């Protein structure tokens, strides 16, 4: 189709923008003005606080997006609107380089921006094909894989070269100027675009099923799932009132994660109460839906380590040997190469092998397995800081073995996790496992936040202080812990998890 080039070079020049400002932010952050912290530590975690703050919204507001564009203005309008937010957030980081409010109302933009179009750029593709060809979206589906991986690549050893020899307002810069383009080049195809109608209203959906499981009554049972839905909803009310001690993107966080527990779990104590109201495809598609929410709970320490490479590991980086031409922040180059090389790797190579050895590599294995290989390129980044720590000098290249490690755990969990999904639940609900696994990475994301204000703590600073080890090596060692208590429990989840394929085809786009 004529329009799709107008959608590649949006989807090329917004992931390269994405990639090339998140990339910067910390490195740009810790030698800034804009931190409020004095101690080196202090400015550490608030740095990082700013960062995964940014990656929150970035993966709430896809539930935003969606609902705009599907329940009132369509794709096109959503994403032209939310891109010239995402527009205006880059002039903010120019216009505010040297101010705290102006600077973080940009990120703020940009995290609004990029999230709200987040949903919509892939589906709005697909509506270009007419509906007999659309496998033939298979092909943009590729070039997409290829487009996010090189974009970032580029990104991450480009960028921060225009950080450390030309400035702040050169690196932000040039990824404002790539989103004025991709917002530009999308707009230059507008007359060509196919505009499909806003979905219709489903009475056998995902909220209508939910909605009828959760009011529906009971003879001599009462609603104990409405009471665990309604307790949670005021739970979630008594978070906004921590705003003092835990920040306001915390709280909204925490009120989130109540939520999600409270509605889905008071839903599965009453979905049989549905079976009526609706064609049991609809309430076992729902039940498919809630076991899924589980697996993607338990994958949420996954992403509170694979986001912090654009943290954590590049504020260790910044204290290892390397040239002077040389930027902790391009280590980051590393994680596309990896995908890219370990893709068909684990395709064409691993797979096949442990196939015909016997050791069937199943999706829940696969995710068990990443999120295993996860903890262990954080024993590996721990046991660098505790080298370092030591007084030894260290060279930037060992983080290769980390990001080897934990692009590994990426391929096997977050590439199958969303596969996996897709293949249990309805191919009509897909829109609803999609808002899930955003939610995933926005759960992650505050384990990382909530980790932040415990070390922040003097009791446990005095516990950190006495166990030899530097809050950064101390937290390191934490994070690996964490990964491998999670990947205990994902597989005792997935011991007990029955697989009921929907033996609809499908992919490579999971970044
Ligand atoms: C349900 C969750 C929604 C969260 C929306 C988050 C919107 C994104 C914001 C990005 C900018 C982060 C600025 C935060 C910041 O600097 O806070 C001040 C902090 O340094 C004090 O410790
Ligand atoms: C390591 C962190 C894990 C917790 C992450 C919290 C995010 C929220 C998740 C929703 C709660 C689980 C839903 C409960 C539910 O429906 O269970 C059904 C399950 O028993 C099916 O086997
Ligand atoms: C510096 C290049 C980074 C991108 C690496 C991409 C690797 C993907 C290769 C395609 C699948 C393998 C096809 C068979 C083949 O010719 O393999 C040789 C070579 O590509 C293996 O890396
Ligand atoms: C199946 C894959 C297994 C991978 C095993 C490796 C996992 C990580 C182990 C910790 C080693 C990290 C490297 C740090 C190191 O060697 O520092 C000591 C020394 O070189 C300092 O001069
Ligand atoms: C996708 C490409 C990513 C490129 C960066 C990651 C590879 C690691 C680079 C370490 C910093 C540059 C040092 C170059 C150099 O002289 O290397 C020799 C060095 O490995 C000896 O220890
Ligand atoms: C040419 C093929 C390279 C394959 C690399 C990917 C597999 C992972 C390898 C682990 C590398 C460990 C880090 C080695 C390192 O930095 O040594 C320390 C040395 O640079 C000190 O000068
Ligand atoms: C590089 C040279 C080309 C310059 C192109 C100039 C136009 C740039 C960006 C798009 C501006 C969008 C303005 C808002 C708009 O059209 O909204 C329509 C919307 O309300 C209904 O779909
Ligand atoms: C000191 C500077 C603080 C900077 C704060 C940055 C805030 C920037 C952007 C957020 C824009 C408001 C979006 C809120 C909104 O309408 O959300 C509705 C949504 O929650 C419904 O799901
Ligand atoms: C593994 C290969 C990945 C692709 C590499 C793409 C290269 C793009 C950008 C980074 C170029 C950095 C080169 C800087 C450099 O070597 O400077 C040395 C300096 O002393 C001048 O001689
Ligand atoms: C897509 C962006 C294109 C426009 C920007 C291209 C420039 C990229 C990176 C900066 C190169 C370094 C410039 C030379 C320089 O100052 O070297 C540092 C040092 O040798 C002198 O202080
Ligand atoms: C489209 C990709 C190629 C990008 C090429 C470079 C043009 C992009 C952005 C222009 C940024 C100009 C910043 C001007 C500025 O404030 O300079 C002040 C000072 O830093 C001068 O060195
Ligand atoms: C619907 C989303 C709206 C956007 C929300 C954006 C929130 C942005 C900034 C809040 C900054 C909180 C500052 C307070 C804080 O965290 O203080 C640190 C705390 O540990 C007390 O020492
Ligand atoms: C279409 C996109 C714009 C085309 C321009 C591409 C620019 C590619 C690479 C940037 C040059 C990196 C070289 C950096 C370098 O060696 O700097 C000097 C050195 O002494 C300090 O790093
Ligand atoms: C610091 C906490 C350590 C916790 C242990 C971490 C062990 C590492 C990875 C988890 C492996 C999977 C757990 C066992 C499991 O579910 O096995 C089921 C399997 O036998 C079915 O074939
Ligand atoms: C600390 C070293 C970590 C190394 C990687 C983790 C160990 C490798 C594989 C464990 C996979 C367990 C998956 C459990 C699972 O899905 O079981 C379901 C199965 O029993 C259904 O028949």
């Amino acid at each position: 189709p004529r329009q799709i080039p107008f959608i590649i070079g949006n989807e090329a020049c917004e992931r390269f923008s994405f990639y090339g400002m998140r990339n910067i932010l910390v490195q740009f952050l810790i030698t800034s003005l804009l931190l409020q912290e004095v101690g080196a530590p202090e400015r550490d975690a608030e740095a990082k606080h700013i960062l995964h703050s940014f990656m929150i919204g970035v993966f709430f507001f896809p539930l935003l997006g969606g609902w705009l564009a599907d329940r009132f203005f369509g794709k096109y309008t959503t994403i032209i609107w939310f891109s010239l937010i995402y527009c205006a957030g880059h002039a903010c980081l120019a216009l505010f380089e040297d101010s705290r409010s102006g600077f973080f109302v940009g990120l703020g933009l940009i995290a609004f921006g990029a999230g709200g179009i987040k949903p919509l750029v892939a589906s709005f593709m697909v509506d270009q094909f007419d509906q007999s060809n659309k496998h033939r979206a298979k092909v943009v589906f590729d070039a997409f894989y290829w487009i996010i991986n090189f974009g970032s690549l580029f990104a991450s050893l480009l960028i921060p070269l225009a950080l450390k020899h030309l400035g702040p307002s050169w690196a932000f810069g040039i990824p404002g100027i790539l989103m004025f383009i991709a917002t530009a080049v999308f707009w230059l195809g507008r007359k060509r675009y196919v505009r499909v109608p806003l979905p219709p209203k489903d009475p056998h959906g995902f909220g209508a099923v939910v909605r009828s499981a959760l009011l529906a009554h009971a003879p001599g049972q009462g609603r104990p799932g409405l009471a665990l839905a309604a307790i949670s909803v005021l739970l979630a009310l008594a978070c906004l009132g921590l705003t003092e001690q835990l920040g306001l993107v915390i709280c909204l966080c925490m009120a989130l994660v109540l939520l999600l527990a409270g509605i889905g779990g008071g839903t599965w104590w009453q979905l049989e109460r549905a079976r009526g109201t609706h064609p049991d495809a609809a309430v076992d598609g729902v039940r498919a839906l809630l076991r899924v929410l589980v697996i993607f709970a338990l994958v949420t320490p996954f992403f509170s380590l694979f986001d912090q490479k654009a943290s954590t590991w590049v504020l260790q980086g910044r204290e290892m040997r390397m040239p002077a031409w040389f930027t902790a922040s391009q280590m980051q180059a590393l994680n596309p190469l990896l995908v890219m090389l370990l893709i068909p790797f684990n395709n064409l190579v691993l797979y096949p092998l442990l196939r015909r050895l016997g050791w069937e590599p199943t999706s829940l294995r696969r995710m068990t397995s990443g999120i295993a290989f996860s903890g262990v390129a954080w024993i590996a980044v721990g046991a660098i800081q505790v080298a370092m720590d030591g007084g030894e000098p260290m060279h930037i290249a060992w983080q290769i073995l980390p990001y080897a490690l934990l692009t590994f755990g990426e391929v096997l969990v977050s590439a199958t996790g969303i596969e996996f999904a897709y293949s249990q639940a309805p191919p009509s609900m897909k829109g609803v496992v999609m808002s899930f696994w955003y939610l995933t990475t926005t759960v992650g994301n505050l384990w990382v936040l909530l980790s932040n204000v415990a070390v922040r703590n003097a009791t446990v600073t005095s516990h950190i202080a006495d166990t030899g080890l530097s809050e950064a090596a101390f937290l390191m060692f934490f994070f690996a812990a964490f990964a491998f208590l999670a990947a205990l429990a994902f597989g005792l989840y997935a011991r007990r998890y029955r697989m009921v394929d929907n033996y609809r085809p499908a992919n490579l786009y999971f970044q």
